[PDB]
């Protein structure tokens, strides 16, 4: 997918996060799920995911761990960061570091 090259400007983050070429079904799903016509809405994300068996603690953290824009409005790519960490959490894999996202060739879709 992506190999490492010493470019002193290019980010070396997970390929699937910044792939703006296609938007995931998980995202359009999330529109139906918790999102609004006005964009991201964690408000519904809490009860649904906590009902999915996920912690309202981790759920809030997951919204907030958007690269390094915690108080920032989640953009589509940042919403890939949330989707994937939710997916891995459901799979019993906690979010420990960006290195762990690096270990996934492909990002899972959250089951809801």
């Amino acid at each position: 997918s992506m190999f490492p090259s010493q470019d002193p400007a290019q980010p070396r983050m997970p390929p699937w996060i910044y792939n703006e070429s296609l938007v995931p079904d998980a995202y359009k799903k999330i529109l139906e799920t918790t999102m609004t016509p006005t964009g991201i809405d964690t408000a519904k994300l809490y009860p649904i995911l906590m009902s999915s068996g996920l912690p309202r603690e981790t759920l809030g953290q997951i919204w907030a761990l958007a690269n390094r824009t915690t108080p920032g409005k989640l953009t589509k790519e940042e919403l890939y960061t949330v989707l994937a960490m939710i997916a891995v959490t459901q799979r019993g894999v906690p979010a420990m570091s960006p290195d762990a996202l690096n270990q996934f060739p492909a990002a899972p879709i959250p089951t809801l």
